[PDB]
């Protein structure tokens, strides 16, 4: 649900400023990663997608095949409050959408064509959350 996912965003969002520098995502490209769920935001840039791999390492959330980590996924989900019915959801909709993207060989270009594939399936399933409702949460843990 749009709940679930908005912990699960402010939460995961606190590693972007400690990411930037390697990443190369700009400022004025991601303020706030809260942003990520705007209807004016594209998610689009290789940046991203390599900041969204270093975000995930630091909580172990992809493995070494530069892809989710299905266990640990689900583990992170279900550790906020009323995860355990979304973490099967997004962990389907994530790997359905990596299996759309396998043949791009660049793991950077490849992680952000999964992330708005992710956002796209979950604005069509009814659990992408509003900006107001991350930055609601913004404050928690
Ligand atoms: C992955 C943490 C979930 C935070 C939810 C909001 C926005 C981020 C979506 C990340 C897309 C999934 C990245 C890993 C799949 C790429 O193989
Ligand atoms: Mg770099
Ligand atoms: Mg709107
Ligand atoms: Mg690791």
């Amino acid at each position: 649900t749009a709940e679930v996912m908005s912990h699960v965003t402010a939460h995961f969002g606190k590693t972007l400023e400690e990411c930037r520098e390697e990443s190369g995502l700009s400022v004025d490209i991601l303020d706030e990663f809260k942003h990520f769920w705007s209807d004016d935001f594209d998610v689009v840039h290789r940046e991203l997608g390599c900041a969204i791999i270093c975000m995930s390492n630091k909580f172990s959330l992809m493995d070494d095949d530069v892809r989710m980590h299905h266990v640990n996924m689900d583990e992170y989900i279900k550790s906020f409050p009323n995860g355990q019915v979304l973490a099967e959801k997004m962990v389907k909709l994530i790997h359905n959408c990596e299996k759309q993207f396998d043949t791009e060989t660049d793991d950077c270009t490849r992680v952000v064509k999964v992330a708005a594939c992710f956002k796209e399936d979950s604005r069509k399933e009814g659990i992408a959350p509003e900006v107001a409702m991350v930055e609601a949460v913004i404050e928690k843990y």
